[PDB]
């Protein structure tokens, strides 16, 4: 369905769909907001599930399911020149543990996602994003500052959910449109035990083939350095159809949001020659516009913004008030977040191909392709070019 060798992915995430993010719903998470006290917000969807009630948290639900995607979008994104869309959910669409806040009822609304993709000529990666226990601590896991995935029984009851995954979309039925199952979302490569990991991912790509599918596994890079999985799930040890996940931002330290635009657009040509040099075919999963961690709450509820020198002990950089309107942008930020896209374009172009994070948010602009494209920042078509051959490839 998928040519990796000849075909550029060029793609968007549909994120805050099926795994509440409360920097991109921030509507869903404000209610609970006292005045200007933000101690009582539930900051992951663990806990505004639990908070809720699996009634409430039923009904706001199906009624964010039904309407933060629909066909509509899919036409959209086929419009703009976009073949692929990359679509995270959580182990809890499939499974319970045992108290488990969390509710049911995404699956039916992937698999209308799945027609709408087949009516629109879109490809898909299905990628678990979370997992029982959290593999990273972080609020898009669905539970934050936790990091429990290898304790316990939560690695098999992953294993579990993705057969489950595996025997439903990696068959036949889907041969057409999925061309990726993800394993697990960004595991934190420095909190985990990387040998019991690689088991995982051993068994999985173990298990999915020996249902009879042949669709791609996609490993994520647990960030690590680019070259480290070069010599796991080989050809020559006869494992194939994997692919390499790479995530890329540069506004999570204090050293990297200091860079001037020029450094920052070195760092992303860098980001295409290392991944040249893989032997595995590799594919930018998840980047942004952003130069700056501005988004409310994008570091977590109740937590602020290094840009400005309110989180994670970093310096004082720029106010983020007048960055969280697009329309409040001065020129020389536009100017900077087009020759940032382009450059970030290039550079994974020269690989795999790019899955921008994300679609749509309510109003944090660095982080929508759809906002950047309708105030064209983003180029449209995709190929157009403002600031050519800013990394000169060859």
């Amino acid at each position: 369905a998928w040519d990796y060798d000849n075909n550029v992915i060029r793609g968007v995430n549909l994120g805050g769909w099926f795994v509440l993010e409360p920097y991109m719903t921030p509507s869903l998470f404000e209610p609970f907001q006292n005045g200007n006290d933000q101690s009582g917000v539930p900051v992951d969807e663990y806990h505004w599930t639990q908070t809720l009630g699996k009634e409430a948290a039923s009904r706001i639900l199906q009624k964010h399911w039904s309407t933060w995607i629909t066909e509509q979008d899919f036409k959209q994104i086929s419009n703009l020149g976009l073949n692929f869309v990359r679509i995270p959910i959580g182990y809890w669409a499939f499974q319970l543990l045992d108290n488990d806040p969390y509710v049911q009822g995404q699956v039916q609304y992937l698999e209308k996602a799945l027609g709408w993709a087949r009516k629109n000529n879109i490809r898909v990666w299905i990628d678990l994003h979370g997992a029982p226990g959290s593999q990273n601590g972080f609020d898009n896991s669905g539970l934050r500052d936790s990091y429990n995935f290898q304790n316990g029984d939560n690695t098999q009851v992953t294993l579990n959910v993705l057969n489950t995954i595996f025997k439903k979309y990696g068959g036949n039925e889907y041969s057409d449109v999925v061309i990726g199952i993800e394993l697990l979302n960004e595991p934190l490569g420095p909190v985990l035990n990387m040998d019991k990991l690689k088991q995982f991912f051993l068994d999985g790509y173990n298990s999915l083939r020996q249902t009879g599918s042949v669709t791609p596994v996609i490993i994520h890079d647990a960030f690590q350095v680019f070259g480290y999985w070069n010599n796991f799930l080989t050809v020559a040890e006869g494992q194939w159809n994997v692919v390499v996940d790479h995530h890329h931002y540069q506004v999570f330290s204090g050293g990297e949001l200091s860079r001037n635009i020029n450094d920052h657009i070195s760092v992303a040509c860098n980001w295409g020659w290392d991944a040249k040099k893989e032997s595995h075919w590799n594919v930018a999963g998840e980047w942004s516009a952003a130069l700056t961690d501005c988004a409310k709450w994008l570091n977590g509820v109740n937590r602020g913004a290094r840009y400005e020198g309110a989180y994670d002990n970093a310096p004082y950089i720029g106010s983020c008030q007048p960055l969280l309107d697009i329309s409040q942008w001065s020129d020389e930020h536009k100017t900077d977040t087009r020759r940032y896209i382009e450059a970030q374009l290039d550079a994974f172009e020269y690989t795999g191909g790019w899955v921008f994070w994300s679609w749509k948010t309510e109003n944090a602009p660095e982080w929508s392709f759809q906002t950047l494209t309708y105030n064209g920042l983003f180029p449209q078509p995709v190929t157009d070019r403002q600031f050519p051959n800013q990394c000169g490839f060859h």
